[PDB]
């Protein structure tokens, strides 16, 4: 090869030079045009090799799995994560903890209840909650982050908390600023140079103080379960795992200790709070833009549920204009739109070129997800894009969202039933209106994670 082509580098600036100022997705963007669909790029000192369009990827995350099933590390949070818990370990480390967290989220959790019912019940307190604006406007980010929140509680804290609990809403405020912060410029010219700037104050220094007040929350909640446990009866992720450690207690090279447990807890509203919540603000975004896709959904919706009865997940495999709709908000939204860096696992052959051991790799989602070959109008809402002549659901190479290969989406499952339970239970009881009118609504977002425009909306009770 030997590493994939690209732009030559300067010593310690790396490619700054040929980079778009815009951010990191317009840099990879634009070097494609140049370099093709696999090129090097560096960033600082360090060659990234990045993989654009669905064929590459594939290649890449499925054809070679266990190779590129290493995670990169992102600086703004690394001196958090610092390679523990599940989305930042790396080999046994991670296998470990992912295996555990697969089987323990589906089989342990609040009152017993699966995750189906816990959603359902979010659900009906979120209609309880919007029936008592009266319609009045609303900007609906506050409550999506709230839901989304409190299934990730559900899951690991065995309860959830009050819509005006005040400080639940702190701490959610200080959780959430932390997602913006990570998305913003300042953090993208610190994953290029932050052997330098971590001497400086600047956005790490915030990030970094919000996720630990967050960690000394899980903290304090790790500590009452122990002191209330009941090992016939484990509440939660936190009580299972508490029963995994006494269980390996005389095992020192278990994985199973106490950072490990506080960085997965982590880990879970990391990675589980904010793209779903985003996901639901941005598909609502469009409802308000396509008023006639909206009534079709809750055409569909009257004629599969009715009225009365609450969504269940059951309905989605008979509503495949809704699932339909729910593929293309998530395909238009493009949320992460150049992944989570991977690595390889090993020196990795791959179309012609060597790719060191531990070499990082950056998925471009965003690529696969607009790609001509598998969407006719890429750049437009178009739920056609999921259905076929018969007005079936179809699967599509190119939807990707989630990424692919070992490390998918762990939660991929559960940010399902969390779209299609919320968007459904929602569009039952309420249509919606908003100051805009459609035409005039700009759909227009940017970094790891995407973010459309603030809006205004109001839920109107039907019936
Ligand atoms: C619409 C919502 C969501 C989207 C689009 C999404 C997407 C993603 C993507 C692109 C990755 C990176 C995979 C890779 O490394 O290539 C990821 C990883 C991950 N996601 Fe999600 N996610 C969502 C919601 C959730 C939820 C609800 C949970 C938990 C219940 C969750 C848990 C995780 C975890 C733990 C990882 C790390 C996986 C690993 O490193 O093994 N995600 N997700
Ligand atoms: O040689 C110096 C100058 O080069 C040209 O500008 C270049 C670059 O030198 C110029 O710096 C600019 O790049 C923008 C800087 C990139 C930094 C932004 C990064 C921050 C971190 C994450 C996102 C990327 O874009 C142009 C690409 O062709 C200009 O045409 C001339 O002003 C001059 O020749
Ligand atoms: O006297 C103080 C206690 O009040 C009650 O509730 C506690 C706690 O038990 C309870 O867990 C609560 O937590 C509120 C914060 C929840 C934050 C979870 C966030 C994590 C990140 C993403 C957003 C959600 O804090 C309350 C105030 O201290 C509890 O019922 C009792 O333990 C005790 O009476």
């Amino acid at each position: 090869g030997k590493l994939p082509p690209g732009p030559s580098p300067l010593p310690v600036l790396g490619n700054l030079l040929q980079m778009d100022r815009k951010g990191l997705l317009r840099s990879f963007l634009r070097l494609r045009e140049k370099y093709g669909d696999v090129f090097t790029v560096y960033l600082g000192s360090r060659p990234v090799v990045v993989l654009c369009g669905t064929d590459a990827i594939r290649e890449a995350l499925v054809d070679q799995a266990e190779a590129f099933s290493g995670r990169g590390k992102i600086a703004v949070v690394d001196p958090i994560f610092q390679g523990y818990g599940v989305i930042f370990a790396n080999g046994e480390r991670w296998r470990a903890l992912r295996r555990f967290s697969l089987a323990t989220m589906r089989d342990f959790g609040m009152g017993k209840r699966s995750v189906e019912e816990r959603i359902q019940e979010e659900a009906r307190c979120l209609v309880e909650e919007l029936r008592k604006s009266k319609g009045a406007l609303l900007d609906n980010t506050l409550l999506f982050h709230s839901i989304t929140s409190n299934i990730i509680c559900s899951i690991v804290f065995g309860k959830r908390f009050d819509y005006k609990d005040p400080v639940f809403l702190r701490l959610l405020d200080l959780f959430f600023q932390s997602f913006s912060l990570i998305s913003s410029f300042s953090s993208q010219v610190f994953e290029l140079f932050s052997g330098f700037l971590k001497y400086f104050p600047g956005t790490h220094r915030q990030i970094y103080r919000n996720l630990q007040e967050i960690n000394t929350f899980i903290g304090q909640s790790v500590e009452k379960h122990r002191a209330t446990l009941d090992p016939s009866n484990p509440r939660d992720f936190i009580d299972v795992y508490l029963l995994r450690m006494e269980k390996d207690k005389s095992d020192p090279s278990s994985e199973f200790h106490h950072q490990n447990l506080i960085l997965t807890v982590l880990s879970l509203f990391f990675a589980g709070t904010e793209t779903t919540s985003t996901t639901l603000r941005y598909g609502f975004l469009l409802m308000l833009k396509y008023p006639h896709v909206t009534e079709r959904v809750q055409k569909e919706i009257e004629q599969v549920i009715g009225s009365h009865r609450p969504p269940a997940l059951d309905d989605r495999a008979k509503m495949p204009y809704t699932d339909a709709v729910i593929h293309e908000i998530q395909r238009l939204g493009d949320l992460i739109p150049f992944g989570v860096p991977h690595t390889v696992t090993k020196d990795t052959q791959f179309r012609g070129y060597v790719i060191p051991k531990n070499t990082e790799v950056f998925p471009v989602l965003s690529s696969a997800l607009h790609d001509p070959r598998y969407f006719e109008t890429p750049n437009t809402f178009n739920p056609g894009h999921f259905l076929d002549a018969n007005g079936a659901l179809k699967r599509n190479e190119g939807f990707m969202p989630f990424s692919l290969g070992k490390r998918i989406c762990l939660g991929e499952g559960i940010a399902r039933t969390e779209l299609f339970l919320f968007f459904t239970t929602i569009l039952q009881n309420f249509s919606i209106a908003s100051p805009v009118p459609p035409e005039d609504i700009d759909l227009t977002p940017s970094g790891v994670g995407n973010v459309p425009p603030s809006y205004q909306i109001r839920f109107l009770a039907r019936h």
